[PDB]
């Protein structure tokens, strides 16, 4: 016999497939290669990157915690499984009273003594009906579950450490441009100066041309703090200072990664890690249930051993000395104030708790995909649109830039040519990384990076 | 006996009455209806999204979770109370033992042998001192307090699934505001582009035309993504996804709820959700010292049976095998090396963590509803001053718009005139969700929505 | 015996010396005073804020927790400590069975009895291996590291309250900004109304007019709400609504704190609060290792007591009544199913664990003293270079203000001096906060304020 009802996965309680229109590519359907069997080694390319993961990897400790987390339930599992074979022992022990009158058999105060060293179990529990096969389950899937959740852990090291890197380069281009522009900001406020005590360019063209420098001596400043936060940002992660025989390192501008496919929904009830730990996790506390059942059940212990005993110590490894005890029982409770149904429904409960969560997990995952194919299915397009606000800028650049000095315009122009074009340099370099997040966000999503490599069928 | 001590709630360690003036209006003082009773269904006016808190309701596993939690704590109080009562059941053993010279009877080696089968319980504890209510008590406050923590996390549903929709009409209105602004942009793009072709328009407010249009096409792009990122940011919520047949829904520009009363602040203790899980939770703790206590005290065990014994199997259910069992005992500790008083302590001090948890709930509430009345108290004032920096731009930009077309003036003033409109367009939006967010958080931190319906005395 | 290994505290996996360069001024090298040994009465200078520490320290109920944490697991070292003792207690047992004839002593059936009063303990564990010892230092460790954490927290109170005075103080400054602006805005307003029934003032001069005023009239509403926040922000951390009798408070454009040594990293280790309660936690588990290998070895219990017996109640405190038992136990068990190696094994584990957590925490250090770092070696520049950009445009103001009234010029660049200017002056107080803030989580990742007072050698 064995107690334990029949795991039956919920259905996943999210769309049969991934919402579209309004921002949503077309739905490609099932893929056959998961995101999740796509390794990270191929789906990022930048190889100075793809190294930086390698050392994150082998170094990272809030990864090696979840990696030893592992070893515990392991560990744990095996406790559990032993209880089902009996504690044996060698074991000695005495015994010394005086009695009374009345007690000893003596009739008058005498003192008794037993003794014995022996080799056997006490209490040992029969498990007929699996009271115990129910708990080692438990365990047993606490731990696989456990195994998941690394493999949940790592995919989110990958893409936080992708992240670092990314805003770490896509500020070190944010920095750049403002070098370019503090050289260009300070000679165009030297040509409104010559021209100032030359009288050519006024007192107010001049201040307009100091409060563009100052504007860009600041976020020179700026872009050089977030540059060392992102920076700090990166080495932490990584649980190693960043090596210095790195790769050649691309720029944002490239084409970083693969181009992944989202496949069908259900494709996550096999393959999104978390997704596994949470069925896991259920079928552990389901297993509870079992454990609880038997309590209901004729449980049968057995005490039993074998050794030599006598009265005074002395005769204990000498002849006939032998001795021994057999003392099985079977125990099965008629009244508990329900307890035993009380502790059985928490158990019940705590499943579908369980089941809850399950689904929980799943109806996140949509989500979390779903916003990177709202993503993924609208930031290209913002790519082209703000691509166009550079040119149309740096030609409404060029223009005013010698038209102010041609004495047909003001500086108000010129400024505002600056404006209008910086902001729009800023904005794309950060609009480029948020698609890269977005991206690689959504290649966790599906299953992440637990392999290094792709693998196939 | 018992000797849990006497509950004497703190006294709520925040200003007696809401803090005033630099951007509190009046403090309207006793409430009639307290917020608490005030039910969404009537707080919410917008139906369409009335019946996604009701979906949201009997849909989202966290709340699920939540309240499956409950039923686990009652069960778990259950296991405690059947702890004042015997266990009681059938019962088999047996004993069969070799003994040596020394110790058979015979004072020769013989081997005995016991059977008995009965029904009875084993070292039952009767509560005298009542450690056992105690324990139960303890068990039934952090059952009831569980009641509440259910209580309180539902109104957070309502609240985040009110701020969810909100936030995704607010980007849906961001949005057609982007689709109107574009064909204007491309409008006036074109009519930069005939009157540049014909040299009425020169190839700077060409560019610049240009850069209005691109910085337009972008803007496109990104609240066309954070519409289905705040979509995908609701069927979670829901979990489900949102039904067909909803009702009409409104627009940010109505007026969606019923204004609410901020009442006292003595009100919050006795209404607000989460301060009553953490009342109870003190109160367990409580009574966690009444059960240390009893430790010290006589603990009185009874172990007592009856049925058929005998000395071989066979001769069980036959005549005068008849047999019983009485076995009480009372023990009093009388020396541990300061357990007791180290192991009571604990418990006392946990009472006092949870008085000063009570104590940072209640002071929690205090900053989160006032900060909704400096809100309340501003956002209104911010909503008219907004109003005006888009009519002002509106006609400042009907004028300019002519303007420039009518050769007295350029396009800088045509463009700017655009920017300092938009921009004016948009954080309009954004500070109309904002004032909505406040109110809702605001409905929340007074006792929420726990109920659909508002209730009277 | 002890069989708890030897703790050996693991190398700082960090980069030697903090990083330089690209942000970094000089590394001052090993400082005579750890900013841990510094005082914040000392290190911050206001002392209207010093006092609202005083206050929120003698108040704040998530400190107060934090501290009865403490007492919580000195009490639980208490109990750990205790077991190394034995449990002794005054007694009574009694025991009355009707047996059948096989098993009656008078081969019929009759009914024995047996009553004792005994002052003594049972199944008291001699620590030989010292089993018991390892676990009391287990519990003292996770006690001592509870001391350390609560340290830690008090640090986290200051930080928190230093940047809540600040946010507020800074949102103040703000306000005044617009108070003054707002003056300045209607007063030009009307004299662009005067010169527009006057025609000098055109009608677009003045709805340029209209949206300065009316984007300063909503820019009022809000620095209005967010200082009312920012309240509300403080009295929480303050545990106490703030004070009547407070100092007086300074302006952030003073020098409030000291500029602290950053030290060697190595500092760390001896200094950081958490980065200790790790190493504590780290020893605990090592100490779980010695609990584990012990139970591999001969447990001796004894149970031993000692009182008056006899057959019916009656002669119990009667002569000859005297009684007693000694009855020791060894035990050592020779097969478990591999449970002691398992069990072993988690507890070694677990060890490793809070190595791997060691690590990781001193590891956060470095990253977040570098941040404040960066942060040190560059908001200094972007001090200066906002500092002219104030300037710059205060000019570039009152110019393009005369200019304007003087027909020379129109509205346009008499509105974006006035942008390119207050945006000049709110990001200025920003960027003094920013610093600040930098500041003072620096002084706290280092050690911060566990000392009111400054110490040294
Ligand atoms: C679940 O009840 C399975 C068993 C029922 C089938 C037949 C009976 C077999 C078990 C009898 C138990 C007695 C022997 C146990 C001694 C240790
Ligand atoms: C706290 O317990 C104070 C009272 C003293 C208790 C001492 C022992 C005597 C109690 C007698 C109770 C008889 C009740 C019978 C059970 C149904
Ligand atoms: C851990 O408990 C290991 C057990 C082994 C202990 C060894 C016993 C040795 C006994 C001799 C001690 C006599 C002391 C005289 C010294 C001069």
């Amino acid at each position: 016999c064995s107690l334990i009802p029949d795991y039956q996965r919920p259905e996943a309680p999210v769309a049969a497939a991934y919402p579209q229109g309004q921002a949503y590519g077309q739905n490609t359907g099932a893929a056959a290669v998961p995101a999740a069997d796509i390794g990270w080694r191929e789906f990022f390319r930048d190889p100075q990157l793809q190294q930086l993961i390698g050392v994150a990897l082998e170094n990272n400790r809030d990864l090696r915690v979840a990696a030893l987390n592992v070893e515990a339930f392991r560990a744990q599992y095996r406790i559990q499984r032993a209880d089902l074979f009996p504690r044996i022992g060698v074991d000695g022990s005495g015994t010394r009273q005086r009695l009374p009158g009345d007690l000893s058999t003596t009739g008058s105060p005498a003192i008794s003594s037993q003794y014995g060293v022996t080799l056997g179990t006490t209490a040992w529990e029969l498990d007929l009906f699996g009271r115990l096969r129910s708990l080692r389950d438990q365990a047993l899937e606490q731990y696989l579950a456990t195994e998941q959740a690394q493999r949940s852990a790592q995919t989110t090291l990958v893409a936080s450490v992708a992240t670092a890197y990314l805003t770490l380069k896509a500020d070190q281009a944010q920095l750049q441009l403002t070098k370019d522009t503090l050289g260009t900001y300070q000679k165009s406020f030297d040509l409104t100066q010559r021209s100032y005590d030359v009288g050519v360019a006024s007192a107010l063209d001049l201040r307009q041309a100091q409060t563009a420098v100052e504007g860009a001596r600041a976020t020179l400043a700026q872009y050089t703090r977030l540059v060392a936060q992102d920076q700090n940002a990166l080495v932490l992660l990584l649980g190693s200072g960043i090596p210095a025989n790195l790769p050649q390192g691309l720029g944002l501008d490239q084409t970083l990664l693969t181009e992944v496919p989202a496949g069908l929904p259900s494709d996550l009830l096999q393959r999104r890690p978390d997704i596994l730990e949470a069925e896991h996790q259920l079928m552990a506390a389901n297993a509870s249930i079992g454990a609880a059942r038997a309590a209901f059940f004729p449980s049968i212990s057995l005490t039993a051993n074998a050794g030599t005993m006598s009265r005074q110590l002395s005769g204990l490894f000498d002849a006939g000395s032998g001795s021994w005890l057999f003392q099985p029982s079977i125990n099965l409770p008629i009244f508990t104030a329900g307890s035993l149904r009380a502790s059985l429904d928490y158990a019940k409960i705590q499943k579908d708790i369980n089941v809850a969560q399950y689904e929980k997990a799943i109806q996140t995952a949509f989500q979390e995909v779903a916003d990177g194919l709202a993503a993924r299915g609208t930031f290209t397009e913002q790519l082209q649109a703000q691509r166009d606000l550079v040119k149309a800028s740096d030609e409404y650049y060029q223009l005013a830039d010698k038209r102010y000095r041609t004495g047909v315009d003001n500086y108000l122009t010129l400024l505002d040519a600056q404006r209008s074009l910086f902001t729009a340099q800023q904005q794309l370099i950060t609009d480029r990384l948020n698609q890269l997040t977005s991206e690689v966000n959504l290649y966790k999503a599906l299953g992440g990076g637990w392999n290094q490599q792709t693998v196939t069928q």
